[PDB]
């Protein structure tokens, strides 16, 4: 796997030269990233609301790929992939700790600026998904923003193995066979309950600007994004980075 | 990389154009065309979200939404919607004017038009279902959007364009059958996120229009909407794409 | 644009004269092929349909009928309402004369339906189940069909026509994996939409014919919807298609 | 020249000659492969087939089969019914002679049986939950092609044989996914519609044969039904396909 | 025929021999990636089943499950049950020892075992809702594959890895996404029939065990079961795929 890891080593060098010299053009590159997840977030959760409970994993797994997708072929920066990029970037030497470290936090941000940003837009053009108490929203962005650290940091490192194995996969091949790597992980960490920083990040937006109960806080939705967050990066830097990194001759 | 990307969007600027200039004709039937195309594909979602309950109404008329921007883009076609992203590149690049933008922008609009209303008038005489029974989603989706207010209706204009424009892009970044896979994945997402084509709405107000309409369905309700979802087309078109991409570079 | 695509069609004019004058016998066994071919796709679908809700009819018979362009193009055959495009864009670009176009096409339209009238004969002495039954929707189908009017017919099959080439025009500009999809997309568009496809007719209505049909179901039924269907595919072939992208050529 | 396609199908049979009269032993185990491989995609259709309403299973089973074909052409195999097209096209070209064809063809059919039996064996053996309730779908569909009459039968394997030669001849004409989607056409369109295949009946029979079968079905049945059908899957392959391309050009 | 797919795997056979003994800790992360691939494929298909009626579970299930050799294949990591055909394979060629084939074969098995278990234990780490619930289908497939009897389990693993050393081997043979396609089938097929993965059951007995299993639910099972599928397993790689093809070619 020196191929993919050169390539992998190659971007992290290139995420760090876009932070360095072109701060624009990362930023807006970052937002877009989370805008593209949100559209996804935004699709899945319309169709899942109009659904019977037993059939909302199948159908939003199934079509949730395009979030990434969006995210890898029409190009932008995306947190999550970040940690095995960065992660690879600094065992080859292409670039350094300190600047994976500086580079995670801004890309995080960039992500969640772009989030916020399109569940905006949703909530002007007046979403129907916004207004009613009982829609799928609210109950599952509640839902997420109670549940415990251990049990969101676990979900979030599954969930990132798969998104992470998506991105690798599509590395590794050419045309549409990254299409359905894309598709499969999306549908496996959806249907499987795993946890997602980014998606979170438009599921807690759309909430916040609906008819979310009393009971849904800006505290609850900082314990989802802390927890889930490291465990993306868990599975970002040592299942796929490390893992890989050590896997090879 | 990015800036490839944007020189083939620019080149496309600087063709689209000269095809406006040195071609009338031409111009007017690819722009005809696009409308005729996307029109098909509104045939086609409406006639089947027709037989369906609303649960599923979403997921089946976006999943068969697809022809549609896959005509206007493998078939060959000139799209407004379209060149709202490829006209703002070829400014930016400079291998346009400013003003080449703004001339021809209501010329593909105008065409999309004729196609629009011309593939629904053969829908019409060609007894079409959907049109002559009152209770057809085609005249129900028709009347809520023409009396959707501005503001809603200019946001889910300019979430529709982004998801198209996203189409646009990533077909031209890719190849083969990830170009149909792309397109795909837009138009499911824009048809069942609820968003707004100006175009595609063009080939359904003429549809209601043609048929047993509600008595509260108006050509002054056509208009607000056409006229609100244009303006947000245009913004995501523009802004969220021609120049979001064109910052993204290094 | 365009250009190239033109000149195939045009080139493929040519060697379908060619073939017509040179070697009638292939000529007829490849129309005959083309007529059988869509029929394997009308039994299919018929199949499916006849199990099924009304509802959930347009859109299964619509999703399973690609098989039918799929085996024209992909196997290779000759089919009339494809003809109708390649012989214009011929006579357009000077490779064959108007007189070759029409001596031409109606041979393979007569082609196609002895390959048609002979797909259904094989079905039905293989015991097909679709025939037996008074119920059958080939029954109740084809008889909508042959009692319709002229101008509903005419329409619907220029409507029909407009995808059916669409789909052997996409199929010209893209390779391997997305000629499928291209079809694949047309076929869905046509027949959910409820459009006329003249040689797919042929087999429907050889079908009813060799089945137990009601009295009400008679030749001059039958080629009253021919008629008219044929000359409605003849317009988008010829005009929509031919003369449309013939005249979208910079 | 001959067209590519004719060439090849006669390169084909020229291969399959050889294979023959050189390598018995490969021969043998390459047209048993060929009856495994249609029989795994029996045996998937008919467990899907008894769990569904009659009405689905045309679509449920067609839709599915499209793995038998793709096994034989893909992975590689000898199957009796595109031997039928092949070995005529070897004739026309002169790459093989009438004799070669007709002394090939049965050595065909019945390592395709051998390998249909073997695959029924495992599956009775491995507790199939096909088997043992006379009344349930492998026994039912069994028993009905075994009464069905000749004209039928004949007519029936016509028709099967056309599309999957065809599907044959287009996966030669194509690359890559495209033969998988051609065969999967083809696979549908023939179960679907009610065709007959003499080989896929080789492993019906056989689980039907091994399980609890009614007294009702008996080996004159089965050899009734594979007669008829086999017969018919030659018409179309010899003449609809062979011939009808060999005058095509 | 063949000589070059044979010649691939032996090259691959040497490819693992050379891991196993100049890489230790890379062949064994390798390994347990491969169980932990498998492993989250039966963590979606089991959730998905779980929800739905059981006369949908195999089709559903079987259709959803193609990311497990998918993630093995594509992304790369060591799979025991290939390991039965590479190994084969390479020994027959000679590119390694009847020696080496043995001592890396139940290394291949340990270290699928390490990953199968992993992921499993995170998923109970993370509350996955398959394991709480006594009714849940991770525990009664889990009970019924470990009382099962010898034979069964030994026939179901021999078909269960003809197909998928077959994904495998046409993987080897095909490009792009038809290596995609021919592993969902192959995966549809096994999973559907009813056939037994030893790899696979590594996680769903692991699963099984950290939930509310029943007091019928035992290692004594658990092991039943890995023994005569693992066993059943090496038949169809090491004779139906390995020594099939071998014996196939000229």
């Amino acid at each position: 796997f020196t191929d993919t890891i050169n390539k992998c080593a190659a971007n992290a060098a290139r995420i760090a030269r876009l932070s360095a010299n072109n701060p624009l053009g990362f930023w807006v590159s970052s937002a877009m990233a989370g805008a593209y997840v949100g559209l996804g977030i935004i699709l899945i959760f319309t169709l899942g609301n109009l659904l019977d409970p037993s059939v909302r994993p199948l159908v939003m797994g199934a079509t949730f790929g395009i979030a990434l997708t969006l995210v890898i072929i029409a190009g932008s920066e995306l947190f999550t992939g970040h940690t095995m990029f960065l992660t690879l970037g600094v065992k080859a030497g292409t670039i350094s700790h300190g600047q994976m470290w500086a580079i995670l936090p801004q890309t995080w941000l960039g992500n969640l600026v772009g989030s916020v940003f399109v569940a905006l837009l949703y909530s002007w053009g007046g979403g129907s998904l916004l207004p009613v108490d009982t829609s799928i929203v609210h109950s599952v962005a509640l839902a997420k923003t109670t549940a415990p650290a251990t049990v969101l940091f676990f979900k979030g490192a599954l969930c990132n193995w798969l998104v992470c194995l998506a991105i690798w996969m599509a590395i590794r091949t050419e045309g549409t066979a990254k299409f359905l790597a894309i598709w499969w992980c999306l549908l496996a960490f959806i249907a499987s309950g795993y946890e997602h920083s980014v998606a979170n990040m438009t599921l807690f937006a759309l909430s916040w600007f609906g008819h979310h109960s009393d009971a849904y806080t800006l505290a609850g939705i900082g314990h989802n994004l802390l927890w889930v967050t490291l465990g993306n990066t868990l599975s970002g830097v040592v299942f796929m980075g490390l893992g890989y990194w050590y896997a090879t001759p």
